[PDB]
């Protein structure tokens, strides 16, 4: 089991991505209780980073399985495959 | 052996968390010397994130031992166990 | 394969570091296409963190190989080994 953690804002909001058995899942905190997030994608290894544009959070998750990394993008309207390619 | 790194402030401060032998230790930089920090807890995988309220640094460390992740919290006066649970 | 991801600014700029086949390479996004960065060092594990000084980025990459971690520094003018020592 392996995790990546990101946070933003003043509350703050926190996201923790966990890779286990080639699935990555997400736990979220937005100032109250922890809840299971909408992120669900394949991966044995995960890293993540985020930034704010004004009030909007943008997240990028790098999900690696085998020898292959897929970027997954949150920009406010669902998780979408990003343009990242590796070496 | 596996690490996690955070930073904050204009100096900046840096914390590096290392998981080896199912212990996680902490090396710190506050502008001067590297030094071993107050943090340690069990874990063989580690992620971390942090934010400022000014004023005070706040650090969350996610220590995974086997199939369980524990959150450990720095909010300016000691490490305390966080409300995080997994799936 | 294992990755670490950092980002800065509003474009944003992203760097993703990937340890694979016992070496760590870098993929870079500055607002258009992805490209392969100058970071290249030995290691089985990588973590990283960054901060801005105005619009100048500073990156610290912690490359681990065996029971030892080497810190690598970007401060505008190439990569330089940093003062980090482990336990
Ligand atoms: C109290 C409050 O305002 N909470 C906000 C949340 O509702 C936002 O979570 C996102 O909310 C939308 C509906 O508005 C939808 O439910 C999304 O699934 C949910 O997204 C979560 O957070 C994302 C950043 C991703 O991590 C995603 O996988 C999660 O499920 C959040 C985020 O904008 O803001 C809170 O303030
Ligand atoms: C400032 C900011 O966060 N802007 C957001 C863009 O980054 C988002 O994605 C980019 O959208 C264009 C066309 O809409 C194109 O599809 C790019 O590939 C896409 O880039 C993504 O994000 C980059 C940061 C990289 O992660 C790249 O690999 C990704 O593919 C758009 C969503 O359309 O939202 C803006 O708000
Ligand atoms: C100039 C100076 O004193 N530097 C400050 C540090 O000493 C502070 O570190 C904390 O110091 C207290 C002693 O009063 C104690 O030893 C804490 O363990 C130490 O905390 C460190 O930093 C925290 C963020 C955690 O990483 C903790 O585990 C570390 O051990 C720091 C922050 O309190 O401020 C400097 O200015
Ligand atoms: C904005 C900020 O930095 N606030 C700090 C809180 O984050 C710290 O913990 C949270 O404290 C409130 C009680 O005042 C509440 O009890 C939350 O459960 C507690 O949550 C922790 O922190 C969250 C961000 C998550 O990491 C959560 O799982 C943790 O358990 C308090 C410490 O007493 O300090 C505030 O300054
Ligand atoms: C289009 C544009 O102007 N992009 C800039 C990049 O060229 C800069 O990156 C680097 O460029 C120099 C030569 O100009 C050299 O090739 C550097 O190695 C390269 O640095 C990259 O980015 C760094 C932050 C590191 O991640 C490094 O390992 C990378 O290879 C960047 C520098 O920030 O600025 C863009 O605007
Ligand atoms: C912020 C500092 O930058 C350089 O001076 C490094 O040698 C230190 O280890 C630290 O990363």
């Amino acid at each position: 089991m392996q995790t990546a953690a990101i946070s933003w804002g003043t509350t703050p909001s926190i996201r923790v991505y966990t890779a286990n058995g080639n699935k990555i899942t997400e736990r979220c905190y937005d100032g109250s209780n922890w809840y299971t997030g909408a992120f669900n994608q394949a991966g044995d290894n995960v890293s993540a980073t985020c930034w704010l544009s004004g009030s909007a959070v943008h997240i990028r998750v790098y999900a690696t399985s085998g020898g292959s990394t897929t970027e997954w993008c949150w920009d406010g309207d669902g998780w979408t495959r990003g343009a990242y390619t590796g070496l």
